[PDB]
């Protein structure tokens, strides 16, 4: 028990049902998130959270380099994995301190600044995530934070991103039996979807001579934003004069860090018929396990051969077609919505860099555990909505950020938290 | 600023947040619509709109023809493409106006009348669209209105459709480069999709004799909504006890006036085996740009053939199997739901009908827009809600209509706003 | 007399002081402006005003052609010319209405609608000013009005672009006598003049072989604002290998409708000096009654030409520089800053668009004036201001637009005007 | 949202319309600055801040040399730049924090101190920049602070240097296309011009002998300020009874570290007459990208040489003249007027002096941003203005100053923020 409020500002305080319309028997949660992340040879780096993630996904860690390209760390999650033992959930309210904890065994350089702002929007979508870049991701004042002293830390507390939104199934394991060891089957996230369409080309022409092994180009690339399961599907059409040509080709799904995360073969050593329309489907279906970290891109390679040639080949065809990526319940609000970006710079290579916070969440036990935890639909408790919306309302001049300075975010919990003590 | 009811009544004073449940940081906007569409040979034509539609679409004109059959004309729209600058939106009110501006030079014929409903459906579900037909789509007298002078015009105002609804994506553009100029990538309304499943053929014989270049024949034609994106998925197995028959299927995607939008090829030259199955696969997507205009049937066209032939041929086939058109967005209240059809006939041909509205809505800025622009929950007025179940509620005892005759509108424009002048 | 309220929304009330701290002894003056516009070949047209211009400009009309390109036709003025009886002025308040009046003689066609809005910036900033372009030139929906019947009217209304403004100086003449009769002396609106800064080029390569009469070249173009008078300034300095070349430079000034309306020999027929820096100043000064319609635009042309020359030149100079072009007293807000445009189309062919305002200003007599003419500080009455604030303040809840259809305009005329009848 | 006041004394808190009469419809905006500046090999260095600067400028780092020289280091700014999506702006509140962050990776050195004023002039008007010299710059004790220590850190305020000033024109780019690439047009801040009026010479005689290359004089070297655009005019006349005579003449601007920012030759090889007049005029234009660094100074030298020469020259002249540097905008408070200094000593070599700041400010968007962005005047709340002048009336009883220990500001903010928490 703590009126929705006080989670709401103070997660640390404990759960609470949300005091929406949406009536639900269910259980209430508080998960903890502990990291002791290390700093790299740059002393610079990148958190990225998901504030309104609906799970156990937290964030990632991600270390900037010498080339100035990051290099992706690991997930961010909740102290135990919630899809083991829930099939819905809700989130309530969270909270996350970043902040230093270490200083090398060779130094004594307090180094360390903190910059840190929440986007509206999906990881890809960021127009710049340089340290100093993020400073404009937003125009709201109390989304920003600028160069905290990393000894003293940051705190980012996660507000509401809409009310009266359904539950989310967790990425929960359905029973199944199978010949591979290594088969795995779950119930995903699936309500509000997300849909990407990319019209890859239109009568797109396409040609170079000859090549043993083939010559290869990469059809498109666009920016899509995917943490769990997502699937492509669609078709591309090929029209060719020419005679005994293989086509092939393969989708690539991008982390943050340029680096391939997924790849799969949309159609390997496929022929073409001259005159007659040469249709290429999609049935990709890629899982969450298999997402070892955020999907910021997707791209499609086409290897074109043909099976004689010499320097006689001038291999040529054309393409029309359109695909259509579908994340599963990317759309939910805050699955995929707004990211927090806590960058950290000049900060001693080696010292570590502490994470810990407190996930609060409304959740529907799996079949198993439904035997001994019992649910009930939330406590009422009239005007705690709209006192809510009153706050959020007046979010601004009450100055209610979602990325604070540790210090500051301390004085507001007894500046709002110096009654019932 | 507004009170949700002043602007939900009367959507040219301006914008307001919806106050419900839905608690996300955002910005208001208004967009108007301004059009001078031409009258016909025959006088008489229809404009079509989509009340609540969440984006920049507001409907479309199409002319009647002395054939009886109409011609699309064009779509209506917002001042400025939304999906532009916004990748969020809902719509908050809106208020729109036809009526007759001009009289060819060469007339005196105050002729022109209007007949308008609102019906709870999408357009492919009206079961008569002629003037009069209109008049008994609903059985609400507050959603229809006859023989309104052209002259006087007439005002249509969108109620709600259902409160709480999330945010929708606009067809907004995803960052993409890729090798065709005319590559298009974009984030499409994916939240409650509609889903239409078709059975084609459960064992379906058929057979005729032979042909140069085959015989056709349209294996079904089915009433389908769509205004953006969808995409045809399944699959149909076909069985010969012939030798040598290649079958070529094509989609066809087909308007309001019966022309053909959009074609795609299902599956073009494909050889049957006698004996064995035949698995024809759908993998079409459709993608919001090549969408014309409004689609109401879609239809498969199945081209049986055979590689030798005489009149020998009795060519001969079984196709089972069932398909599924799945519309993005398409359920989501507003999106393709409740129609308002605005008819007109008598008008001196040539005469201009002049459309003059304004959209309310409440967006998210696409990362690039969100560096100026500051989001923030909606104001918090108490019994905002309840004030408006109330109105609605009370709706057709206080007279609130869907179709005024604009000069009872604009009595009620102090009918219930000779307050705050 | 009137309260400040009462005229500011009102304006064909009369005048009254501007209650802010600006004291100045002074005299009050209201300016009718009528005029009878004619409908052009296209039936449509735009007319552009300068809702805050601190004198005797009220706007200028154009009409669109066939080719689709503007023509100036002329300047919408005051009932009388200010400057010649006063030196300086303020405006207080002024509305305007835009309406047909007429119908040719061989016509029964109500045709005609009515497009305006109200742009925060300078004609010459403009995006867009086609009709329907217009709708989109601002985000304030009070600033915007949509497809108003001609008949009905327009009505324009100017709001505050800032109080505690100081006096403007009229282009008043100046004594003096001089050997051309065509000489004039005027003092001009000076304070808080426009600068704009343009770098033409930055060691740029000039290269073309030989020619009779020279080769020209337009170095730049650049769009900007001037009603009044301007002046460039700044300097060219140019480098060559080749020896006897003469350059030659000319700066135009564009009128809205693509016309020039004034040129200007920067420097006609200058030798180059081989190795040596070449120096090429500008002394331009553009008097007022010069400019016969709005600049929107300048550009600065080179004619480079040697001496003797066969096929033989390979003519080629470097040139570095930048130039500063003052348009006096061009910042003082309403000088050039908000625009109001009012587009038609759809007008009856040689129909009469007929224009009817009034402009009330604070006004400082001649020294001929002066003595029949007594001038006095502002009546004094408490909260006159804190209520305009109060009003401005809530502008947008209260509906208090800049573009009003003449209808709604005249029944606010009562709705806050049912008081001192 | 946020009383004036408390925006004033607390930026970091958010924007607020300044409560004066001038009445714009505009938007409001808060701009972070975040630097991590390096301390040089003296441990010493200089931060020069513009407290009311109307724009993006916040200030220029310069650190302290051996040779008892400060060396550029670079420009302080806004988390973005302003002119590139707005036109005019007017300052709000600001707040800055300098604070050093590290410690080298081989010191434990607390060592570190900060003196800084808040000087009522320009840069070059300040008689003495030494650390401890700054503390006698203002007689007023709370604009200035001693031997804060560098961990702590400092916090400066930015005080109204006036209020009712108008808007002021960002340096926005203005639409130009020119045959240079690098072409930059843009409309910049004028209004309140800064004007100096140099008298470079009455008679002025000069001679000496002959000399290959001839002799060169600074003729005269003044203090001038400019961080923005300015411009050179006047006229040199000169008079010789020597033949064969060619002058040369350059203008710097200088940085205010010595360093020349800029250079311009203001008449380079000038043959003079025997008893004639000879005129050297100046049509100088900086432009402010040009402007590198802040302008402490200007200087003129002149090259005089003759044709031939031997031992036998004695070259001589005599110079009459002045000349007119402008600065545009320059007198507009706070564009160039108060300064804030703040000096830091015994820093340990390469740690980080942190600068983390806000800016607020009332701004209009240019025509592109001006479709999305809806402006307003400022919201209406009574005795705003007075209690302002009441508190900055009584500023120095209630200790309000305008660098502050950042501790004892600290604390400030609760000893009159102890209220809306």
């Amino acid at each position: 028990i703590v009126p929705f409020i006080r989670s709401l500002l103070m997660p640390t305080t404990g759960p609470a049902s949300i005091p929406d319309d949406t009536l639900e028997k269910h259980t209430l949660r508080s998960e903890t998130s502990t990291y002791n992340l290390t700093v790299g040879d740059t002393g610079s780096g990148l958190i990225v959270f998901f504030p309104g993630f609906p799970g156990s996904i937290v964030g990632a860690h991600y270390t900037l380099q010498g080339n100035g390209n990051y290099k992706f760390d690991q997930m961010l999650l909740t102290a135990q994995n919630l899809p083991a033992s829930y099939n819905y959930c809700r989130l309530v309210s969270r909270s996350l301190t970043v902040r230093s904890s270490t200083l090398p065994g060779g130094v004594y350089a307090l180094n360390g600044t903190i910059n840190a702002v929440t986007f509206q929007g999906s990881l890809s979508e960021l127009t710049d995530v340089s340290y100093n870049g993020l400073m404009s991701a937003t125009a709201n004042i109390n989304d920003k934070i600028g160069n905290v002293l990393v000894g003293e830390g940051v705190t980012v507390l996660s507000l509401p991103t809409s009310y009266d939104l359904g539950y989310v199934r967790l990425g929960d394991p359905i029973p199944a039996i199978g010949l591979d060891p290594k088969m795995v089957a779950t119930c995903d996230s699936s309500d509000r979807p997300r849909v990407y369409t990319i019209t890859a080309a239109d009568d797109y022409q396409f040609s170079s001579q000859y090549q043993p092994g083939g010559v290869t180009i990469t059809l498109f690339s666009a920016n899509i934003d995917a943490i769990t399961s997502l699937s492509v599907g669609g078709e591309l059409v090929f029209r060719t004069s020419v005679h005994g040509l293989v086509l092939g080709a393969t989708i690539y799904l991008i982390g943050f860090d340029g680096t391939t995360v997924i790849t799969r073969a949309v159609a390997a050593n496929n022929g073409l018929t001259t005159g007659t329309d040469n249709l290429m489907p999609f049935n990709l279906v890629i899982p969450t396990n298999e997402i070892t970290q955020p999907i910021t891109s997707i791209k499609l390679e086409i290897v074109t051969s043909k099976s004689g040639g010499q320097a006689g080949d001038q291999m040529s065809w054309s393409a029309r077609g359109s695909l259509a990526v579908t994340i599963h319940g990317g759309n939910y609000p805050g699955a995929l919505r707004p990211v927090t970006l806590v960058a950290y710079e000049r900060v001693a290579t080696g010292s570590v860099v502490t994470v810990a916070g407190v996930s609060n969440f409304e959740l529907i036990p799996n079949p198993e555990l439904a035997k001994n935890l019992v649910t009930e639909y939330g406590r009422f408790d009239p005007g705690a909505m709209n006192y809510t919306k009153l706050i959020l309302s007046e979010r601004d001049r009450l100055g209610i950020k979602t990325v604070w300075p540790t210090r500051e975010y301390t004085d507001f919990r007894e500046y709002f938290m110096e009654v019932a003590d």
